[PDB]
């Protein structure tokens, strides 16, 4: 009798918020479409795996951040040319004022068609991010280095002058600005990041990101990416041994890592981690080092049974499409 | 009607913690902490046990950042779970008033009051200066809650993110958002900190929490409590339970070997926590003594 006052008050008051702030301004959690988890591929397998929603999510922040040379341009160039395969468009905040085009188009990027800016000051920087995420017409926007984003007050000073804060301020007023128009558009947006040291510190790690502590809050997913050796041909050293750890993830759970080669010209080595995923779940066997497929010899090494699964396309597909049904948790086709 | 009506936090250690048995009704609420301290899995373990007793709850998303799968999982019936992503921080604190103002609703949770955006510096541009806008659209919106919120019977949680302060050499220089105003109306005021993993030999998967009384206005405040957060399952009230049994010599634990009546039950937490949920007999029996002997004000 008392309780369906109570449903009137309410269904009175979702209708009174419905009309004032327009249609979807409240709904039930279970209804909304909205709030689903889309994602886009990585151009890794292993790191697809590690992230367990099998992408990086549309409509959310995410950061990469490791040490020189350890491959976070190559890795974001790598998930522009995987959606622009699938139709969508990509823009290149490119801050550092260092990015190669000839060598985005050898990773497979589609160079005609990115949208590519050189801004002059941080603030010009999250204003282009704004106006695109906004305009509903771009899916990925990358912007290559937090640590070159730097406001207008410290261009137009000199060297030595403290604008303590300052940064780390315009970066807090821009994540906030963000975060809506992103989600409302549904365009992903990476931000590269730099490591500095923290001075004077017995207890923890030393190592820190720049740009302050809001983008850490923001940020659905956070990669630590590092070179943990070198890849040899004899004597030539023809590519990187790379390790990418998933620190923070709102879409699945963390602290997983993906293991992989990034091959100086090509990018990312597929069939590399295709073959150790194979090996992990029983489909190529290895005898020391002779990799087999259905006893069907393949090669002697992981360069050699590569290079066999390059040679041999329907093979490659047989077993990805296996690795994929066995190991992704949620596939969604 | 000025009889402190509480409900549980899903955690007995957190319980235990504010000493009246929950976070009070018809009050304001602040849980700050730093990044994946476990704030979002916290409320929704809120929202969860309130749910459960047939009670509606709302939660106001300006972070931008709830996944409804999640919400499932931890036991978040998402179908008559009311969610809102607002635009502007002021769509998000009148949404909050007319939710309170019905009498329909008993909890709402506005996720981050960091990411509440006075609607001038949204359609303004990133570098142009409003100092204390934050401060005073929520020290508008306190004022005019605190009252509306106590007649409805209608609890209201704010999530804070941390900030430092620049150039200070006293005190703490960790800072929260929004101004100082939630400081004053907030009754209770909780400080959760990720303390450790939880790892199944190498295996993360868990993460040992600390959760701090900074303020309460309802018993005595700067009392602790930690447990385990485990990634999907949610809360760990059986492991809990054992802690909580062994403090008051219910249980035994001798370097890593548990006894409970003479009888052992396991090897280790994870055994230990394993038995209980095999046995809930004495998971009752246990859960009747550690209440029955730390509860303040027993209601009936
Ligand atoms: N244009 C190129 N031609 C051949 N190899 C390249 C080229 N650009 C980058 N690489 C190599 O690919 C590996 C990863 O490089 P990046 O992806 O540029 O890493 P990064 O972390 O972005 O490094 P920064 O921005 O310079 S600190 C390095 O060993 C590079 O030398
Ligand atoms: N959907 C999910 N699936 C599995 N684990 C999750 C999920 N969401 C969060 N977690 C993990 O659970 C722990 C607590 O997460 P949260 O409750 O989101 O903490 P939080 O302080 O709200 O973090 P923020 O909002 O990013 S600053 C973290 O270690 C997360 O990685
Ligand atoms: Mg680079
Ligand atoms: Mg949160």
């Amino acid at each position: 009798a008392i309780d369906e006052n109570k449903q009137k008050a309410l269904a009175a008051a979702l209708g009174q918020i419905e009309k004032q702030f327009g249609k979807g301004s409240i709904m039930r959690l279970g209804e909304d479409r909205s709030m689903d988890v889309e994602t886009i591929s990585t151009g890794s397998l292993s790191l697809d795996i590690a992230l367990g929603a099998g992408g990086l999510p549309m409509g959310r922040i995410v950061e990469i951040y490791g040490p020189e040379s350890s491959g976070k341009t190559t890795l974001t160039l790598q998930v522009i040319a995987a959606a622009q395969r699938e139709g969508k468009t990509c823009a290149f905040i490119d801050a550092e004022h260092a990015l190669d085009p000839i060598y985005a188009r050898k990773l497979g990027v589609d160079i005609d068609n990115l949208l590519c800016s050189q801004p002059d000051t941080g603030e010009q920087a999250l204003e282009i991010c704004d106006a695109l995420a906004r305009s509903g017409a771009v899916d990925v926007i990358v912007v290559d280095s937090v640590a070159a984003l730097t406001p207008k007050a410290e261009i137009e000073g000199e060297i030595g002058d403290s604008h303590m804060g300052l940064a780390a301020r315009m970066m807090s007023q821009a994540m906030r600005k963000l975060a809506g128009n992103l989600k409302q558009s549904n365009t992903l947006l990476i931000f590269i990041n730099q490591i500095r040291m923290k001075i004077g510190v017995m207890f923890g790690n030393p190592e820190t990101t720049t740009g302050g502590n809001a983008l850490k809050f923001y940020a659905s997913v956070r990669l630590d990416i590092r070179r943990i050796g070198a890849v040899k041909e004899g004597e030539n050293v023809v590519g990187s041994e790379t390790r990418v750890k998933v620190v923070k993830n709102k879409i699945a759970a963390p602290f997983k890592q993906a293991e992989f080669q990034i091959l100086y010209g090509e990018g990312i080595n597929f069939y590399g981690e295709l073959v150790d995923l194979g090996v992990k779940e029983k489909l190529i066997e290895k005898a020391g080092a002779w990799y087999s497929y259905k006893g069907e010899k393949i090669g002697q090494g992981k360069a050699n049974a590569t290079a066999w699964l390059k040679d041999n396309p329907e093979t490659a597909k047989e077993i990805e499409k296996k690795v994929r049904e066995l190991l992704l948790s949620n596939p969604n086709s």
